[PDB]
């Protein structure tokens, strides 16, 4: 197809982000003298599927497919490369006088935006967290995007015998019963709009995550963040509602947010 192109285009530099996503490189696209990401393998069908997924989905605030070379090993997914890194990492370092009230506000429509794109499209995300969302120039925000999948929104994945997770973004019907839907992503969205408000602190802190699940049974919900409003605070505590059903969409969060985001900036 049209994103098929050679290995031969790409000159590979180091591993980004200090390694933390496995095979993902810095590279030059020689032709642009353009910086870009590029994800290698070093199983490798599920590699390719997520390259055939990539080339499907198109939002300005999901990170954009560029190429593969998928015809003959070593495999290459060619992907735009995000100049300030991962949003954790972005709020923890930042100039919070210029990182403000608002610019969080505008970094939480972009990637409610890329999610009710997903859950128009019948896609799931999985691993939503701060450390997983990317920063361009100006506060433009980005969802890392190997990993998406395909499934009906309302339908379920049911994780493989011994899957681990990170415990404290996972819904409570995914800790035990292996659960997956558009929901459970409703309820990791709501983890990362706290760490957005706390400019980047680790989530239920001092709790070991082994702890996690019984305070959530108890009816234990993390604390409304300092500064953060309350019509903020109320729909992350929607995202957290034990039962997926009464949990909001992410075209209702997104509503939300671009309206919050538009009153005020006026
Ligand atoms: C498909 C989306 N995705 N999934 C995993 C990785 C990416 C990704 C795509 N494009 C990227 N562009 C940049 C980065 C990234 C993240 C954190 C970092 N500390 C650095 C970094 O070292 N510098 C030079 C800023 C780079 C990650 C990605």
């Amino acid at each position: 197809d049209k994103w098929e192109m050679e290995r031969t285009d790409i000159t590979m530099k180091h591993k980004l982000g200090g390694g933390q996503y496995g095979e993902v490189y810095e590279g030059v696209w020689k032709k642009y003298s353009l910086t870009v990401a590029v994800k290698t393998l070093k199983e490798v069908e599920e590699f390719l599927k997520e390259a055939a997924v990539m080339k499907e989905i198109k939002h300005p605030n999901l990170v954009q497919l560029l190429g593969v070379c998928t015809r003959e090993p070593p495999f290459y997914i060619i992907i735009e490369f995000m100049t300030y890194g991962n949003l954790l990492d972005y709020l923890r370092e930042c100039n919070r006088q210029e990182v403000s009230a608002v610019v969080l506000l505008y970094m939480a429509t972009q990637i409610s935006s890329a999610m009710e794109y997903l859950e128009k499209k019948n896609f799931i995300h999985r691993d939503l967290a701060a450390r997983n969302c990317l920063v361009g120039e100006n506060h433009l925000v980005k969802v890392a995007d190997f990993g998406l999948s395909r499934l009906m929104t309302g339908d379920t994945y049911t994780a493989h015998a011994g899957a681990k997770f990170p415990i404290k973004w996972t819904a409570p019907e995914s800790l035990a019963y292996n659960k997956f839907s558009i929901k459970s992503d409703v309820w990791a969205f709501g983890v990362l709009l706290w760490e957005i408000a706390t400019y980047g602190m680790s989530p239920y802190p001092g709790i070991d995550p082994s702890q996690v699940y019984e305070l959530l049974e108890k009816d234990y919900r993390m604390e409304r963040p300092e500064g953060c409003p309350e019509k903020v605070y109320e729909l992350m505590r929607a995202c957290w509602q034990w039962n997926p059903s009464d949990r909001p969409s992410f075209a209702e969060i997104h509503q939300a947010f671009e309206t919050m985001f538009q009153e005020s900036s006026i």
